[PDB]
């Protein structure tokens, strides 16, 4: 099963920069969301879940089809609350009806990271909307109450190795958990609408206490008011994961480069790019454009 990237007819770099700018201007404008965190975090969370359904064994799921628009996938328990990022992006799709849904969902993620001061993420167009019966079943996204063995095995379904898994998890510097969504409650650190290596620093530097939350699930809580999921805590339990955690705590530039490659890879899994496809785009930030 092959999905071949097909560029939206007659569109080029500057067309997608416009779509970037509209997302970015709206990000600026809707700052009150989730007690003033803004929609940045939920946008990267949406891009990760629409990509996270991929199965490298048969190329089912993945970002290409844009299948999150169908009710079986948006009703996935693993996706509770993500309807807020979808709603955010509705005005944008309306303004640019020519872009595909998978292109827009993935670009929203890229846009969020860059505007939150993270690294440039190269992004490629050409995902094409596929029909409702291509929507993958629920249950492909990962559980939080597991250990490093689980985590390692999970991400291998996405063709990700140890380094990629630890870089990717650094996105938990952003936003927070919400009891009503997931059964976990609280943020991972203090600067949660700015992309930094804080997740790794907090993981190593705080005084974590294992507790049961108000939904009766176990999570790691610090005196600072931070939390870690068991899967997060895994990363300092496995000695291979811990070595890389130390690395990124110690070197944010290294973390930014590895996150950048890994996030692009996640959003492009399952997509075959023609030799003559355009080169990956690197979008300018609003700030870089004077907007
Ligand atoms: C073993 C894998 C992971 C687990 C179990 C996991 C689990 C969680 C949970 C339970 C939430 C809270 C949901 C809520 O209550 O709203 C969450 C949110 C979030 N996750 Fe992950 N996740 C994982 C990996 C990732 C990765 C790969 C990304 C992205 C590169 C990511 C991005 C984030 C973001 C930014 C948030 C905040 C969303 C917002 O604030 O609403 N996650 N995740």
């Amino acid at each position: 099963l092959v999905h071949v990237a097909s560029v939206e007819k007659g569109r080029s770099y500057e067309d997608f920069q416009k779509v970037y700018n509209a997302i970015a201007l709206k990000l600026r404008e809707d700052d009150e969301y989730d007690n003033y965190i803004g929609y940045g975090p939920v946008l990267v969370a949406l891009a990760w879940h629409i990509s996270g359904t991929w199965d490298k064994h048969d190329n089912t799921g993945g970002s290409y089809g844009g299948t999150y628009r169908f009710k079986k996938e948006f009703n996935d328990p693993s996706n509770a609350g993500l309807q807020n990022g979808f709603k955010f992006l509705e005005p944008i799709h309306k303004e640019f009806p020519w872009i595909s849904s998978g292109d827009l969902f993935s670009l929203g993620g890229v846009t969020a990271v860059q505007e939150m001061q993270g690294p440039k993420i190269p992004w490629r167009c050409g995902r094409v909307d596929t029909p409702e019966d291509t929507t993958p079943d629920n249950g492909r996204l990962p559980d939080a109450d597991k250990d490093a063995g689980y985590v390692r095995t999970f991400f291998q379904r996405l063709n990700m190795n140890d380094r990629e898994v630890v870089a990717l998890m650094g996105a938990h510097a952003l936003g927070k958990t919400h009891l009503k969504n997931s059964g976990y409650e609280g943020p991972w650190g203090a600067a949660n609408n700015v992309f930094t290596n804080e997740f790794y620093l907090n993981l190593l530097n705080e005084d974590w206490k294992l507790e049961k939350n108000d939904a009766n699930n176990e999570q790691w809580d610090s005196k600072s008011g931070y939390m870690m999921l068991p899967t997060d805590y895994s990363l300092i339990q496995d000695p291979k994961y811990l070595s890389i955690v130390k690395e990124y705590a110690n070197d944010q530039d290294k973390f930014f480069k590895d996150f950048s490659k890994a996030f692009e890879k996640l959003l492009e899994n399952g997509i075959t790019f023609p030799k003559d496809a355009p080169s990956p785009f690197i979008f300018k930030t609003l700030e870089e454009q004077g907007l």
